[PDB]
């Protein structure tokens, strides 16, 4: 019943702008055309909003998907018709893979053109319908609040995910004419006691449990307070922490009670924890096969736990349909692990010690730590090496730092080798496994976090699929940190272009490493250098 | 021979290869990951086919389309599952828009995975249904052979277009243990074939008349399109036809080049960017044969101010236009015609041929038509002096430096302002030299379809036009031609210190007001970081010696020439 005139004589580029506004955006990531210049135009002209502008639109896409990775906020990605949109297909598959929120928008074609073929029609909401959480076409300025909104509540709530808005250029150039219900203008906005029920009943499996693991994944990085709660849980209950790849950075790896990773790629002693524990809490987790293994042979002792009434397992999950999917749990509780965390925490038992179980994960510790073939005299560079060094070197440096990576045996190699401090800190595409991801993310991570000192550690067939985006990082004054571990040079082989020369063609510092007496000034010169710069280590083949 | 057990005890890996060579494939542009590797593995290591790799798969698709467009020959894109794929959706989209035949061959994970969410799981059939003109998921190894051979023939029928075929893992590295049909692993047919007593008669009746109604001349105009150029003799049979009956000719975008603008009767380009000459020639036409083109927005305009002395002839029963079509359902779906040839626009002019009436000549039209030209030219502020170069100068010196080589010239683009003085200002000659995205728009496809077009045609000069933004998006692409070997001529028509948004501009279009600029790497260090000869034109006095010796260069060249 309840009428708005207030957006009543306002283009949709300037109804755009104060949604955008509404939503607390400030950052932009996109490229213009035709099709979405009304939106482009109020966008670029407004001061109220930091534009980046990439080389390629799939350049925006993984700027974005980096951007709300360390900042917690969704990414909007502003393209044009026809192959703006489908460029930013890659990065929309890579965001709904990895549970990232973004909001894209994509100029289209006059409404009265829709089913002409016209130039630049593309079906875009039926080529992004499997990648994204939800997709709509605006066919009417009226319709505009009411749509994004709801994109973004879409984004980023259950688990987050990008999202799809198409935008007919008649519809955003259109100047309202009529009031509008004042509910579709304002961001929005028995199960309860089930719910509460679960956190009582996981409160006293928690309370019962001799050997606990805490198992974290990228759930409890989707509220701001998870990570806090996170440790007063570990902290109260004594709970040694094992991560996932994606929740590395939500647990402090130099804390005592940190497993670190867990997995095929993990630690022995993370691995050895959860076979042996009596309870698996599960946190923002989904029981991926690389994690657990044969699942079958999944937590025996668990198990055996649960069959004797004393353990199991308990799932914090925020989507019913992860709930029991994989492996059946003792205890589900349903929705926001954040928020339920915080509810359960009064009813915790605080525990002085569990010595004995502490003392056997610490002789894990001892007995199985991370082993490669190490540098000798003469020898190649070993990549592994590369990480542990530059890792110290980064974190001697006092600032807060973001890592990303490209995809390839550096990518496992970063999660495991780099030490994880801090939550939001680790930006790698895990779901879709994009080359080309660790360049445009860290530029969108550096916009999201400007103080923060920025690394990509990007392999060389990776990094030479969006190489274009350096010039991109000078004009968004982003001064990121670009490591190559270029172990290149019948099999496959690429020729790389000369990585030094490139980068100082697009305008940076380029570095280069090629034996081991070499490695740790360069590395100190790397992450001292102001601006942005590129330094490439020659590392041994694997 | 009812049953083939020639592929028994082969991997789906190695039927795949045979299946290439069955549909005399010899090349194919693609890039390696998990899902892909048994078919990766079995032709990359096969001295049947050159094998092209890029950095990314949006170039192995652009290269397929460039490589497609210069060949004649269907383009063959591999890629892995996940993300490779997603990476070609804009060559697909792109070349669904231009009617290029590709077939786009992409990994999976295994049938038994599908819909577990699994590591690259990507709904590729979905994603792909609305820019391929079809597509299959492969779903055991048997049915292997019969989807490739489906591929094939769909992606080169009809209005040729791009297909995907989704490969599970499990698929291709089984091995075939039973005998399948022969009717599935033989390719199918084009014509060379049989067609009806019914079928004949219904297409020689519409090619009576319109042969009739031709015959009857006046102030006939072909408009001729894309479509001419999907039969190897399209062109000459235009130009035979033109000749027989002294037809004069103008071409769409995607027509350049089917004709030669040297003839006496060409009117060249028409449409918003064409020239003022073949617009009038045509609105105000009288009898327009429309062969194998689509009367999009930017040629009609301006619908029922279309052709009116054509949409006259029509009422008074003299005259109309002809649409030479191959889809039914693009026959009066833009402009309502008055007499449908469907089927091959080539082959129905061959049938028509014969029943022409040789003409004369016609300068009571000719000598008019030779009035419009001199009294409209193709006009714009040309250099001075001191002052900037202006890329329309640079274009046409660049069309008469390559035409003194005396060699085949390939042009492609990328897209912009840049795009369309290319198109004008070029003098285009031979079929199949022009190649840019019309359809779509593709910024970047320059680049890429240059190496694709070098591959095709190994003893051709092919030249990129191309934009600074457009170039950006594609430009890793460099180092792939270096290591391919295709010595393309890239040139980068640098106007960076105007915006890409016009903000606005005076009426009598004199002066554009723009924002929105992007840094550009310095193009000539980047050229050479990529392994090729880089050069650069500052200033008028240095173009000619440059153009010069960029396109003499051996190897690999780009040209950056700043614009005003
Ligand atoms: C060859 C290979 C080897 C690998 N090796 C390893 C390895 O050794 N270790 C490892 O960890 N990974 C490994 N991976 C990565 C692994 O496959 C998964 O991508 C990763 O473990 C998934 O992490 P996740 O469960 O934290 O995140 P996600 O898949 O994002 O799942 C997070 C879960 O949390 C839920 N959720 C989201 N938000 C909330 C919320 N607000 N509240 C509650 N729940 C929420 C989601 O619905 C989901 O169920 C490997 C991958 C490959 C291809
Ligand atoms: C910035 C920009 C400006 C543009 N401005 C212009 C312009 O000014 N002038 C211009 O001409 N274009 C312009 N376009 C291009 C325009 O968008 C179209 O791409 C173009 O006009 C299409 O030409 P076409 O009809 O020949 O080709 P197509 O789009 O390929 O259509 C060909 C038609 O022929 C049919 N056909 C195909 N094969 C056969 C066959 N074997 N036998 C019979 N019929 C067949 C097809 O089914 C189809 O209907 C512009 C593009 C851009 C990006
Ligand atoms: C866009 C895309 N294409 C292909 C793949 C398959 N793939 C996964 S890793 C890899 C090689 C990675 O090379 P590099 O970046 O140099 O990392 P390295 O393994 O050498 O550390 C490929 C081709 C992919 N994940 N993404
Ligand atoms: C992938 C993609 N993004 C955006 C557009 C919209 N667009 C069309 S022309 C143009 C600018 C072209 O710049 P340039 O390549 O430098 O050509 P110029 O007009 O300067 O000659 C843009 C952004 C597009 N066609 N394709
Ligand atoms: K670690
Ligand atoms: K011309
Ligand atoms: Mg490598
Ligand atoms: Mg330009």
């Amino acid at each position: 019943p309840d009428m708005d005139t207030s957006f009543v004589g306002l283009t949709g580029g300037q109804i755009f702008n104060e949604m955008m506004s509404r939503q607390n955006v400030d950052t932009v990531f996109g490229y213009p055309g035709g099709a979405i210049l009304p939106v482009y135009d109020a966008i670029h002209n407004s001061d109220k909003f930091n534009f980046v502008l990439p080389k390629h639109e799939q350049g925006a896409g993984h700027m974005a998907e980096g951007y709300a990775r360390a900042s917690g906020k969704p990414g909007v990605v502003l393209v044009t018709s026809g192959p703006g949109a489908t460029n930013v297909v890659t990065p929309m598959a890579d965001a709904f893979a990895d549970g990232i929120p973004m909001v894209v928008f994509t100029g289209q074609v006059p409404t009265s053109a829709i089913g002409t073929d016209a130039f630049q029609e593309a079906d875009v909401v039926g080529i992004s319908r499997s990648c994204t959480k939800w997709n709509v076409m605006v066919k009417s300025v009226e319709e505009l609040p009411l749509r994004i909104n709801e994109a973004f509540e879409i984004a980023t709530s259950g688990r987050p995910g990008p999202v799809l808005v198409d935008l007919p250029k008649d519809v955003t150039a259109a100047i309202l004419r009529n009031p509008i219900p004042t509910k579709t203008t304002l961001p929005s906005n028995a199960q309860d006691e089930f719910v509460m029920q679960s956190i009582n009943k996981a409160a006293d499996l928690i309370n019962l449990a001799k050997k606990p693991v805490l198992y974290v994944g990228a759930g409890i990085l989707n509220h701001a307070d998870g990570p806090r709660l996170l440790k007063e849980l570990s902290d109260r209950a004594q709970i040694p922490v094992t991560t996932t790849l994606q929740g590395l950075g939500s647990f402090d790896q130099e804390d005592p009670k940190s497993l670190d990773m867990l997995g095929m790629h993990g630690c022995a002693t993370a691995n050895l924890a959860v076979q042996n524990a009596d309870l698996i809490i599960a946190v923002g987790a989904r029981f991926d096969d690389r994690v657990t293994g044969n699942i079958s042979k999944f937590a025996p002792e668990a198990r055996r736990a649960a069959a004797e009434g004393r353990g199991g397992i308990i799932h914090f999950e925020v989507s019913p349909k992860n709930i029991n999917k994989v492996v059946q749990t003792q205890i589900a509780v349903e929705g926001d692990a954040t928020t339920n965390l915080g509810k359960m925490m009064s009813k915790i038992f605080p525990v002085k010690e569990r010595s004995e179980w502490f003392a056997q994960i610490n002789k894990w510790k001892k007995e199985y730590p991370y082993a490669y073939m190490e540098e000798t005299p003469g020898s190649k560079i070993k990549p592994q090496t590369v990480i542990k060094k530059l890792s110290k070197v980064a974190n001697d440096t006092g600032r807060h730092v973001i890592v990303t990576t490209g995809v390839g045996q550096h990518q496992m190699w970063a999660a495991q080798h780099w030490t994880w401090r801090n939550p939001h800190t680790f930006i790698t595409s895990g779901g879709l496994g994009t080359m080309g991801y660790g360049l445009p993310a860290a530029i969108g991570a550096q916009v999201a976090k400007p103080e923060s000192l920025v690394i990509d550690i990007d392999g060389d067939a990776s990094f030479n699929m969006t190489l274009t985006e350096l010039s991109s990082a000078v004009q968004a004054g982003t001064p990121v940190k670009i490591l190559i571990l270029n172990n290149e040079e019948s099999h496959t082989h690429q020729l790389n272009p000369d990585f030094i020369k490139l980068a100082e063609a697009m305008g940076l510092k380029g570095l280069r490493v090629k034996k081991q007496e070499e490695l740790d000034a360069k590395l100190k010169e790397f992450v001292s250098t102001k601006g942005p710069v590129l330094l490439e280590v020659e590392v041994d083949k694997k």
